């Protein structure tokens, strides 16, 4: 079914964001495991698979709407060098993508593509949760100290 | 453990190849499913997951060797527009990568990084299998005809 | 138990035929599977196993009759290059041999080696089946066309 | 996937060795059982099967590499007349072949056919094992005497 | 159903042979157990029950053919005094009966009593196996020595 | 099977290193347990057992090659007095043994003892893993402090 | 808890004897296995493990008593070249260590280290059991002959 040109453009924009998250989180996930911080690596890993599922949903929607998915463009990955910076980079990435998801939902609504809006709504609800976990870890670090926090992420 | 500079460089090259394969196959996988070719989609999908595992192993090895994994650079995906073309694009991708894996195995041997060579050999074996499956599909299209081949890929 | 000289010679002759069949069908089996024709590969593989079993039975009988089994001689192998040809070559073998089993049975009866006759009897009944199956495949190719036939042998 | 002509030639040479082993062991196995040496018969039988599996793997690799399997030529079979001799004949074959697998692995290395090398390595590890068992049986005969050794192979 | 007079005479001849085997093997079986050679006694015992089943089949066939079974005539039992002689006596008995079974099958064929021939065929196949086991034990005795052989027959 | 003289020397060299590791890791494991650092104790213990298994494999290969395993010369054990130092002693031992293993693999490859090379490659993979774990524990101590690190090792 | 200096010296002496036994028996175990004497190998193997457990108990006791376990000194291994010699080597070892164990027990009693005495009594009971088995094997060899004995150790 021929979809709205601007909607497909919006969906592709979002897909691009997801692909960046996929790579960033997978790399951060393995860096954590490499450092022996198994709990962070596991969670970071799960988030990576989550973003992978988000991208998959966008890809399927774009193809149904008869658009051409863009798996070619890969934006700037924000790779940190230590735990605090890595959590901040992931937080910065998620927060940098919100205006995009909200702008996409708003556009879909304006053109009546209610099903695309629903898909984006599900993704947004998940992104606000990831931001929640991230903000929480950063706050935990400040309340208990970096050494205790990292100690708690070992097993 | 500080790894050999040229070996890590080789591992990053291969990683870049795997990342390309990941994206190309996942897009082809969903394009197949989108067209109702379930069997091709399922097989294409699993190949994508396999390349994902290959990339994961390289990333883990690079980090142990104290190198910096490059998930930032993404080569040109070869996206086909119809089945025969998609099969040929995937075959071409795997064939362009062989010289790379063999060159890496050869280099690892020359410098004594036998563990890295073993990882690469495991990937090479899998790669020669995918090429086998791909060459086989193209040969099948030739023997039974495109219409019959696509019919056989529906369920 | 000293067996009849001519019977043992007949037995060794049939054994040579079996060893030929074993190798021919095993090569054909792997060629089919190499081309992605699983169904043909499975059947041919089973037939190869059946011939192996026949050879085993002849070998055992020969040894009991105090003769020397000859696994040294291997007659011409009739290797085909395509499905239709491979089917015809296998059919030719199952036929070129038929007169041998019948002649051995006739000889055993004439010299009173009723046990050897029964063993050959069992093999004969099985041989007339591989032939039945082979004749059927060729007639099937004629009724539905090579492309449809090959398609049906993929999975 | 076209393989190196010399590699395929080596593969065919090894395949010829395997086919000789298969037949020699199958005959020895049935000779053992015919004499009431059940244990010896079972081992030889299994060893015959393993050689069949080796031949099968070579045949598959050759086909994939786009070469033509030679199941036609069968070399000299070394048939023994009694236990001690049969063990020695099997040992010669298992040794005489060693140079071959080692030469093939060496050639595969030099031309970068690492997958073929690994297939040959698997077979090689197994061959050094059949040799071990054979050398042991002969050393055992020397330590306990032929009469005791044969008694121990009855049931 | 009125059977052929000569066939019934042949069947009675065979029954007589079976009855001799029954008694000879049962006696030899218990002598073995009496000497503590449980493995020989068990096998010898099983053979006795086997001959008992052969006789039973002949008896049933003779009665259907409306003949009078002769359980009255009992030929000369060949009782040995030691293991080697006992195995030879059993061997001599089985070999002395073959010409009779083969002559019976030949006669049945000449007069069209195909069902009687089938019954005799089953018995012949079993007798050639008993002869096999016997010849084997005698050969085993010569290869490993009488003391080792008897030792192996204790449990 | 008479193996290469220098290969055997190489294998005995690696065996010598393994024996040192066995004793060093076992004493360290029991020291950790004695101090109530159960987790560290369990891990050190299992590494001790893995080194015992490496020694075993080397001994078996040396015997097969008809060489004489040397379990008489015990090299210098590097025994620590506190966690940080024990991890460092184990790391130093592991690092000192790498050049030997790689030199042995290189030599086996040069004379065609491909099976010995494989055994050594297996051991090498395990050694690099232990080094990875060791380096990680030391990095962890520096990131969360020794007190936290040790607390996490109590159970 | 600070242990008696001389008690610890005795414990280290016994530990040294255990370390000799461990290596001697493990090598003998694999030699038996190497020659196909599985039964002897399995037993020798288990005894090697029992000595490993004795050493473990000694090490733990020494550490509790705040002494330094000595795993650096390795005494003269008594390696045999054939079964009878290996059994005698192990017997000589066990016999040589017996006076040492009894001297250690006597000393512990004199200084009131009853728990250390308990541990030594447990080990002594086990050592006298190995001596019993060893003496019995050598007596069995004289009673049934070396050839029969070795035959019985194959499985
Ligand atoms: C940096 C590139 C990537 C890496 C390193 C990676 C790695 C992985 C790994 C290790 C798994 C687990 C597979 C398993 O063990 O079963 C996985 C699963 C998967 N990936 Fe990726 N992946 C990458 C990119 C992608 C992309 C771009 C997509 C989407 C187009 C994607 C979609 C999926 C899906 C759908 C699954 C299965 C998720 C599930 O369990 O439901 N991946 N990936
Ligand atoms: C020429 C003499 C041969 C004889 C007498 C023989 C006999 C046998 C027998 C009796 C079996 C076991 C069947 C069963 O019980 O299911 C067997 C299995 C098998 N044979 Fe052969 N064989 C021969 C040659 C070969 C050759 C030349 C090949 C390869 C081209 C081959 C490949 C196989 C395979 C792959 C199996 C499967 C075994 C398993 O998966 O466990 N055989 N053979
Ligand atoms: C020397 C004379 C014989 C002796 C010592 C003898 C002894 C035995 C013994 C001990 C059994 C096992 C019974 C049980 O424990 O269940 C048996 C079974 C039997 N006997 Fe006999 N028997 C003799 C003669 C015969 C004869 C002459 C015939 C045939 C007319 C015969 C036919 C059978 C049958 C049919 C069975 C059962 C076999 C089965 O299990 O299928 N026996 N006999
Ligand atoms: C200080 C010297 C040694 C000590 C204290 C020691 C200790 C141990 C302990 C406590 C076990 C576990 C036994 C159980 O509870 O089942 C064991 C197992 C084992 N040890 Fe040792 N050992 C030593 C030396 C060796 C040596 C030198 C070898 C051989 C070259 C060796 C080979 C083995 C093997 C194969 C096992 C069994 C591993 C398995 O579970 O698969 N050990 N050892
Ligand atoms: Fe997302
Ligand atoms: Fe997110
Ligand atoms: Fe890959
Ligand atoms: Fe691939
Ligand atoms: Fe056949
Ligand atoms: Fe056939
Ligand atoms: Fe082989
Ligand atoms: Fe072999
Ligand atoms: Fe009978
Ligand atoms: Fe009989
Ligand atoms: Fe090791
Ligand atoms: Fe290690
Ligand atoms: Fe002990
Ligand atoms: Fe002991
Ligand atoms: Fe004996
Ligand atoms: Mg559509
Ligand atoms: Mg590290
Ligand atoms: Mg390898
Ligand atoms: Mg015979
Ligand atoms: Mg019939
Ligand atoms: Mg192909
Ligand atoms: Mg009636
Ligand atoms: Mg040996
Ligand atoms: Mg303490
Ligand atoms: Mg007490």
């Amino acid at each position: 079914m021929k979809g709205d040109k601007i909607v497909i453009q919006h969906l592709n924009k979002i897909l691009g964001n997801e692909l960046i998250a996929i790579n960033q989180y997978f790399l951060h996930a393995r860096m954590y495991e490499d450092w022996g911080l198994e709990k962070l690596g596991k969670h970071e890993y799960h988030e990576s698979i989550d973003e992978m599922k988000h991208a998959d949903k966008l890809i399927k929607r774009i193809l149904f709407l008869e658009g051409l998915p863009n798996l070619q463009e890969l934006g700037k990955l924000l790779i940190g060098e230590h735990t605090k910076e890595m959590l901040e980079c992931d937080l910065k990435l998620e927060q940098a993508g919100l205006p995009d998801l909200k702008a996409a939902i708003a556009y879909c609504e304006s053109v009546g593509d209610y099903a695309s809006r629903e898909l984006l709504e599900d993704i947004l609800e998940s992104e606000e949760d990831h931001i929640d976990w991230l903000e929480t870890q950063l706050d935990l670090i400040d309340k208990i100290g970096l050494e205790n926090y990292l100690q708690s992420q070992m097993d």
